[PDB]
């Protein structure tokens, strides 16, 4: 996109001293490493799924049992529902400029609290929620070479095996590691708050 | 396209209060998860449809009866459906000011109701009947992993297996659950009209 | 393309009330029905092509005898075709506007009627060409699941199957209809303009 | 390319009145039917390029002896030719336009003479020398069904079949009489001048 | 991305004599090599591994073992993580301008000290971490022709070949001696500094 | 690229009257070429790399032997390498005269000479060696239909077929012929300039 600048200049603009930090961390270590290196190693995940079995069908429902939905396509869910809470309250200030200036620091002072607070407050159960899904469904962040099947039509069990276990499972530790980053400087800017008003 | 921001900031500055929600819903989570993360899931949809037989073009006349139109197809056409209504009105607004000026929060007063309360109800009756048929073509909004086929030249019944039914499944829930967040929301916009005007 | 919006745009400034309303449904229900939608659903019209036979080249001859042109490259040869006459005339209104400014609805006063009343006859006879290519090649709108063949070299008559032909004859019904409006829109303005001058 | 509007417009500007018909001919009818259109026919040409045979190699000869030179290749280099001389030629209007200003319709007054006047005959020599070599290197402007191939290491003679040959044929016809425009049009723009100056 | 030349001379803007020169080593030779030519050098890598056996697995497995992370995707890494120290404080040059503005060679004068040490500092840390990992993981930077396997379920040795591997070595030399350069290029940097302020 | 006219055209205002030509010839005659016609010609390489053999690895090897680095790649480094000398110059050529303005024919006058003079020699050095390279490496520069490989692990001699030899021949000739021109064309900049200091 052309007016990559545009967004992140603007969101850039309308943030708090962290606020500033956590937007390079989600564009450089998140949003880059899925586009440029994740999604391509992702892209034959089926095409070289391997079952030794000459039972028609046994690979499809092997494959669709153990991977109900793809690293990627959830890392894509993530980053899209984080993003809006922050672009959201950052097209609010700019409206609150906008006021302003009709009669560079953003500082939170009156109904810019309960936006602020919730978004980062979202953000957080947001995150949490992925990374708990994440580990309950794939029960670990570690990819197996070898997946034991036996869902219909599949004889007994099937032997299977996956396309790049180790790399896949190197950018999922990358990608877990910075999202509990961004937890950790989520909850800091929490506390920078809760000491303001409330203490 | 590299005047996304051109017309999303077009139509955003001619819209109401919830029109302006309306407007975040649709482009976020449903054209970038149609664009980002849907269409690759249906990429091999007739690739790896799996029959079991020998028979040379069944494989071909069972996934056209049971896919009569792919699901990312319909999504497609339901989004350029419901997106016209609102944006010629929103340049029907531009028009409208255009003339004033020649002599920012949009107000409806004069010839705007007969075709905003329009734009709203057309979008209502565009997103229902997409809706009636996904539902009706689909019998429900689960994907199976076998479909049983007996069309010509198929012998008797044949067994036939779909990819990723799981993931398919999972995003034509999402899907219809935002869509009929978006008929809600303009409904809502309705009863705020129909109140000042005839009650 | 990223200057859509400039000659959109400057084709839109430059014409009349009716031929407005003809730029959305050449732009919106044609071209972007055809990009997004259309393209990938012929992807594999070859590819999934299935003769029953063992006859080297049958394949090859068969597909060819059925499908001489593709459905999308006619589609994609009739836009260009009838943007052509919208585009030269748009421009020539910017010339003659550009003579009396060097000295915003568009009036046909002198020299215009020649070129517009054309450009609108032209662009009547360039769609009903292609919609007659269309019915007498394709002896119709519906696409057929089994064609059969008997060009050489294969011996005597060959059964053969098409991909995804319901899918086809959606979207085959959806531009005829559309290109069909488009001709009654054009008409239209034929009559306005004939009853101006001629009656 | 995003700059096309800008190049298309200044060479646009620095063009004669016959010239300006030229660089639609140019642009609409012979880059975006390359583009849109055929070079999707062609890129499937080797893939089923289908041998009658079961030697090892054979496929790769017969096809090498028999497409040298791809059609779309062919014409991405003979667009790239012709495109030339008329660039050089406005670049140098510019500078001759920005030596008068420093101190818009364009007319030849004095060296000026001499670079368009070679940049048109060029350009008809260049064009001839590509529809000659269209002509004797495939022997005509039909493309085949079958051809017979007895190239080492294929034994005797072998049977070979094309992909999409009524296609490939339609789209043949179309450039040549289109590139036939082109030269029949640079001959009118020498016939201007050649009264001009020498009778 | 169209907002390159922005990024880009933003950042020759903000950096010093040598750094400069660290630019286009990092932009021309490094990303332009990556992108233009090497990643479509490794486009079949697990394609064309091809392993001399029968046992359905082996071939996943085998790959799986010797290309724990590809090459291009460990690149894709080095380079983002060393774009982010250079970007961070240029981005703070910026703002330490932005200051005096509202009150072109860049100058270390006060806290800039020590986010333009620690900037180079890190640099040359993360690009021989990379360069360590990249000897440690491949043993050396030569591609083999072939790998004897015997992970399960391979039976006893596999031989297995590797997709061009001759290609894979020459971009690779390529590579890791241009890092070499920037961390040369680096230690310079270090060392004017160092005798400006501790000599 | 978007910022292809910026870049393109800022060079084209810091040269000499015979570097605007060898701007032409480099840009519209090499790099053209290589995007719009010759990459895709290459696209099947090692696809259709056909070898009469039941050895499993042995086309693997043969293929790597005889095409250590393809052609399209091997232009891709040069035209990189021949790249960067123009526009580090045409970078110093823009500070030089930033200097004078903060106190349009290109002129060589004082440090200048020591830059243009190297950049030219540079140029003539790089292209030289390549082609150098291209002859050495490929024994001339006609691609050869069969190539005959007995590198382990093929057993005694083995027939190996090449795709589209006579395509890859037209380019390679056509990409070396213009590649001579540039070298003369630079070596008479060399001559201009020898002439006015040292003569």
């Amino acid at each position: 996109w052309g007016t990559l600048q545009t967004i992140l200049g603007g969101v850039n603009k309308h943030s708090t001293s962290i606020g500033k930090i956590w937007l390079t961390v989600l564009f450089i270590f998140r949003i880059m490493i899925l586009v440029v290196a994740a999604k391509e190693v992702w892209g034959d995940e089926q095409a070289d799924f391997v079952c030794n079995t000459l039972q028609p069908g046994c690979k499809n429902v092997c494959y669709d049992h153990y991977f109900p939905i793809s690293h990627i396509r959830l890392w894509a869910l993530q980053l899209i529902f984080v993003s809006t809470p922050a672009l959201l309250v950052a097209m609010h200030v700019a409206y609150r400029r906008h006021e302003k200036k009709r009669k560079q620091e953003v500082r939170i002072e009156g109904s810019l609290w309960w936006t602020y607070t919730s978004s980062i407050f979202f953000r957080v159960i947001f995150e949490a929620a992925f990374m708990y899904v994440f580990y309950v469904m794939y029960d670990g962040f570690s990819m197996q070479r070898l997946v034991k099947c036996n869902a219909w039509p599949c004889p007994n069990t099937v032997d299977c095996f996956v396309s790049r276990p180790t790399e896949k499972t190197v950018f999922t530790v990358f990608m877990i590691a910075v999202s509990g980053i961004c937890i950790l400087l989520n909850v800091t800017e929490l506390c920078y708050l809760l000491i303001r008003y409330c203490s």
